[PDB]
């Protein structure tokens, strides 16, 4: 019984039928679902032991304490950080890149210092780091993508220069699926005095994320695609650099003493953690580390390796697909997942359709990356993604409905 | 049968013993406890239609996406705004004044420019302005306290002038217990062209707040104190203002077209809701608000204007006890909390000793609001803060404890 099938029991939202057919959730790049085990321990939190975390002394928020930080060092030891301080939890990845521009950004950029992304870049990505180069006069150069639709690696070195300060790029693609090789990155960068922030939204729910390895330092994450909560992910970042960055946010508890004419702060992680915490949301989040982390991530790794194979290979089998982004081999590593479009149909059409006809739930639009799809000719494309929860059998599925569906709207021409 | 006997089944946190006694929770103004029918929307919304919210298309994205946007219109609803627009979501009121800060403050802020607070303000207020302060050159005047430890009306109009560009200043104090005149402050400050911002992270939990009534440009408060889930609060904006001012956070969502070169931004409130949003967070937050408005916040606040002054009155009759704030009139009324001190003890043993041996939860601290301690010559007071599931015999056994806990503390003396 593959990984799929095992699991899916753990998954209440999976086991229903929306406008007449068994459901097939093949959405999970733009939101995750959730394990019983993460929605247990966010009922027993708020039933059992609910209270303001830090200074409270009395039961329950010592308890609500001791469990807030102890799923930072879940978080911590889940991508191999060297201290749980170095974790400061957000809203989400995008709040986690902002910070990092406004807090750093904002302090060390300079004009003409160069911060380096790629065409591929999420939105979340792009616009912080837009209005830092307004604010700083700070210039972002895009590395462009090569012809097998990957990041051009080779057009990303030698834009590394002694006036890059900066480069900001995806672990994973999630419009193209293909990887980066950060770790190699990473060198290059430190080698000119250049930091390197790591949008890891696609690798650390998918695959072991060693942040001591890459030697990143910067890396972001949501809790909403790893099994956990919406309203929380979280900001890695070398000790050093966060003891060298000010403030964000401002207010209660990131303080150390507050007075009439000015305040000072407390240390990282405290520093960036303004007013009262997603306190729950972080407990469960910390539940569905321990979930992955119990299947296991080198395990969900290769389960996707051979899904996202099968899907890509099926996808492609249909006439008139186009599939964005690398073929898979042995060298070339694909996400599970692809975005696509069908010659002279319109990817909302297909998605429409899928849903109401078929009950099949992919997602159409630029996915977060209109330049991308600017870069690829087209407006929107249409995604199908899986994660560990998904099978064959839904792949299967899915490529049925979707034949269905091109047949039918080429009946009319 | 009170409101506080009707309603504590709803509780599950109440119905516990901790440390051998039963637990009699006084710590709402730290945080509030949550009804199943809260709970009950959060898990509905993750076991059953879970999904990433607009752009969507499939059954369970339109419907996460209708229950999100229903949750602002029932926020909206509840504080009487006048359109749903004028809601945005963060993570907490802290978040929502930093976003006023960094927003207007520094888009509209110039060196001279004054900003008003009170003595008594917490820090999510103090530390935002002070840090727009160093940025703009713009100047904070504190309001002082008067005989009756409110702060100074006359001191605060006679602040207002021709230099005033805000006054940010809470509804009801956390310490204190005491209210502001928002409705008249507002008139005075929109003749001089200032804008108010209103915390009202202690109001709207607990009594009736209409911001056309108020006509306050900027509100605030938090989910978590209102018995909705930890890691989602509001700003409240009036359009016009909203419309004026730049994005903060940047990212998905909050664009409308993205360009390697630039991007242009969505209209309020999407303009400042950067990446995915707290959505099952939101929904519990709407069902927070249906909760308390099916109780009745008429209902509500007359019953805490009752068990607040029996509060007062057994806690005020203890030797050695001082209340800060203002003494309860029908002039003068007092949010159900009194922060207080024993002569010759400190707080913090008192809170220690009241949860330990007495399984009575208080808290002991500046209450994040440290310059107010300081104005009244101590460090740290002890708090005790009621909601509606209290009830007289949880202050009868308040007081029982406390009078235990200082004959405990001075037979050493």
């Amino acid at each position: 019984v593959s990984l799929g099938h095992r699991v899916r029991k753990d998954f209440r939202i999976l086991h229903q039928e929306v406008n007449g057919s068994k459901l097939v959730y093949l959405d999970s790049a733009a939101t995750s679902q959730k394990p019983a085990a993460v929605l247990d321990a966010l009922q027993n939190y708020y039933e059992f032991y609910n209270s303001n975390v830090h200074r409270g002394i009395h039961y329950l928020s010592a308890k609500a304490t001791d469990e807030f930080e102890l799923a930072r060092k879940k978080v911590a030891r889940f991508i191999n950080a060297s201290d749980s301080r170095e974790i400061v939890f957000t809203r989400n990845a995008t709040e986690a890149i902002n910070l990092v521009a406004y807090s750093w950004g904002l302090s060390n950029l300079k004009p003409g210092d160069e911060v380096i992304l790629t065409v591929a870049e999420h939105h979340s990505c792009i616009v912080p780091w837009q209005i830092v180069s307004q604010k700083t006069g700070a210039v972002l150069k895009f590395v462009t993508l090569n012809e097998d639709e990957v990041p051009d690696i080779n057009k990303l070195r030698e834009l590394i220069s002694p006036k890059t300060k900066l480069v900001a790029v995806h672990h994973v693609s999630n419009v193209l699926a293909s990887s980066l090789p950060i770790e190699e990155i990473v060198v290059w960068a430190h080698d000119v005095g250049a930091k390197v922030l790591v949008d890891a939204c696609q690798s650390v729910p998918h695959m072991v994320v060693d942040v001591q390895k890459l030697n990143a330092d910067f890396l972001v994450a949501s809790s909403h695609k790893m099994c956990g909560p919406t309203g929380i992910g979280f900001l890695y970042g070398k000790s050093d650099l966060l003891h060298s960055m000010p403030p964000f946010l401002g207010g209660g508890e990131m303080i150390s003493d507050v007075f009439l004419d000015h305040s000072t702060y407390a240390e990282p992680p405290s520093r960036f953690e303004a007013g009262t915490p997603a306190i729950g949301e972080a407990i469960a989040l910390g539940a569905a580390v321990d979930y992955l982390s119990g299947i296991g991530m080198p395990k969900i790794h290769e389960y996707e390796v051979e899904i996202g194979k099968y899907l890509y290979e099926k996808l492609s089998s249909l006439p008139d697909v186009r599939i964005y982004g690398p073929r898979p081999s042995e060298s070339v590593h694909r996400g599970a997942l692809c975005s696509f479009n069908v010659e002279g149909l319109h990817p909302t059409d297909l998605a429409t359709f899928l849903d109401q006809q078929h009950g099949v739930a992919i997602r159409s639009g630029h996915h977060c990356a209109q330049p991308l799809h600017r870069y690829l000719g087209v407006n929107a494309s249409a995604r199908a993604s899986l994660y560990f929860y998904n099978t064959k059998d839904d792949v299967d599925a899915f490529i049925v409905a979707l034949a269905d569906t091109v047949s039918f709207f080429n009946s009319f021409k």
